[PDB]
């Protein structure tokens, strides 16, 4: 038993982290086969940050202007190009530690692990959700850009996030590995704010099932609700609409516990309207929305990765 | 900015995980140089669990009775011995991925990362604290025994925990890597309960400093207190005594923020007496005690490991 916010093992990604320096700026890059992927703002000076013309700046760069290091080893850059907000640096050496991998654009509500890195070296690993407003609630300092987020399935690493910037609330924004931002953000030091966020309803339901599986059942009531009536309540409390797709995805947990999804919806309705009265669920005083249904099943069934 | 419960990167430990099977029982082992360390109850049948005589059971085992697998590769066992509640299986192959490592017995209040494993394969990584009552609040299923906990410093992995069992509250107990249990527990299926736990005061103070560093300062008041008077209040709320050693350890964070430790103690006193009135600190509705002062500094300063 027990339920923790658990990250994927990071070893396969650790072997891909490198340092990229251009001029005075150093950040992290991701080395896969003979390409290093990093945020394009590595080619900026501090002054270039209000409104850089990245296409112009890169025109004046040569391969030798990019210093790439894997541990102590220098990797010679033999070509370079820009794809949206990422640079692709071709190097003369293929990474011998390249895992089986894919590039994926994740959907809001989905979770992934972040391997926080500085100077090409890993600092720590933690699990995040793509928020409905296309931010993540991370932990990132100067020099962390190019740190990546990923999921693992069996032996395949699906890279889904590259870190680029921090927004006023202390929340974080970045791109997929093709360099397209999540959300309406741009890689320049101008006034930008996250949109209003919302709570990921299907994930809260998943975590309530995890609670039942671990024996924390005080919040289960005797009622049911319709989907439409539940979503009228969810809306008032800034929760995402629950769709039939979401209900279908919760099927496995509903089957395991014998609690119909709409019965769990009635129990969540009561929590939203009445609060928890100082009680906790799985050790938490707030409702948790950063576990997907798949996260719950994988952790409660012991899925492993090779 | 941001503050997350962050685990160490797990790659160095991933390379050390193996599967150990004896008879019908399979669990995890730790392969370092030419030795595999695992819980001794691998040699038990389900019936042997109420009160096994481990010394007797091991007498009847031969090297070939232990099937050790690293990935798909079998590792031939060429000797075996017991040290307290762990078995040491000498194998014919030294692990080529052995990191620089130490075995350490951690103190209550200290934190470490757990690499949860099944069948020798990693499932996930999360950060835990050794509770004052010598348990941890983990996430562990059948087959997880032999999963380890560790800290990293630079390139050195300090292994501090091996998982053995689950106690009635859904909390977890295990040994150091010399096989000595943390706390008054034994590796047998008999009635055992965790002692009453207490809150790790120095760690709560550390996390309040982390909050200030991230800009969450509403709970700072204008008062100070003496050490003695603070500990009278801490005692009532089941908090550990704060010692001068603890105050000295908080020195770096106190210097960084300019808030004297005893001034922070006065603010914590008020939180304990008055509650949070529905406010959060670093996103939490409860006071957090599983970050050490070193954890806070490392995460807020970006310490990395090579
Ligand atoms: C990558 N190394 C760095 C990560 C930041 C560093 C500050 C603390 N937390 C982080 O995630 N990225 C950047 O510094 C980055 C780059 C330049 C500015 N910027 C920002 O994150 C800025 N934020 C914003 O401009 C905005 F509010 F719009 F989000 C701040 C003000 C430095 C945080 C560009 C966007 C190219
Ligand atoms: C290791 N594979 C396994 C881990 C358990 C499995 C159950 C769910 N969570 C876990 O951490 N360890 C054991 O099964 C183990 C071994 C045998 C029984 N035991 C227990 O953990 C039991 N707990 C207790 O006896 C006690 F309450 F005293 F802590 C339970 C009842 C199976 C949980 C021995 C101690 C040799």
């Amino acid at each position: 038993s027990g339920f923790r916010k658990m990250a994927f093992p990071s070893g396969k990604v650790e072997g891909c982290m490198v340092q990229v320096t251009c001029g005075t700026t150093t950040l992290n890059g991701l080395w896969l086969d003979d390409v290093v992927y990093c945020p394009r703002h590595v080619i900026c000076t501090s002054e270039d940050m209000l409104n850089p013309n990245y296409e112009d700046l890169l025109i004046r760069k040569s391969n030798h202007n990019f210093l790439v290091q894997a541990g102590n080893v220098q990797l010679r850059v033999i070509g370079h190009s820009m794809q949206n907000c990422v640079l692709k640096l071709k190097v003369d050496t293929a990474n011998p530690k390249t895992p089986k991998y894919k590039f994926v654009r994740i959907q809001p509500g989905q979770t992934f692990s972040v391997l926080a890195c500085y100077n090409g070296s890993p600092s720590g690993v933690y699990q995040c959700a793509m928020r409905p407003n296309f931010t993540i609630k991370g932990s990132f300092l100067n020099g962390s850009c190019g740190s990546v987020g990923f999921n693992i399935d069996y032996d395949c690493v699906s890279f889904c996030y590259m870190h680029h910037m921090e927004l006023p609330t202390g929340v974080h924004a970045g791109t997929d590995l093709e360099g397209n931002f999540y959300g309406p953000f741009v890689d320049r030091q101008t006034a930008q704010a996250a949109g209003t966020d919302t709570t990921i309803t299907v994930n809260v339901l998943a975590w309530l099932y995890a609670a039942v599986i671990n024996g924390d059942r005080w919040f289960l009531n005797r009622f049911t609700t319709t989907l439409n009536d539940f979503n009228l309540v969810a809306m008032k409390y800034n929760y995402e609409p629950l769709t039939q797709d979401h209900v279908d995805i919760l099927g496995p947990l509903s089957a395991q516990t014998g609690i119909a999804v709409l019965d769990m919806c009635a129990s969540l309705k009561e929590l939203l309207q009445n609060g928890m009265n100082g009680r906790t669920i799985l050790g938490s005083a707030l409702l948790e929305d950063e576990f997907t249904p798949f996260d719950v099943v994988r952790q409660c069934s012991g899925v492993t990765f090779q």
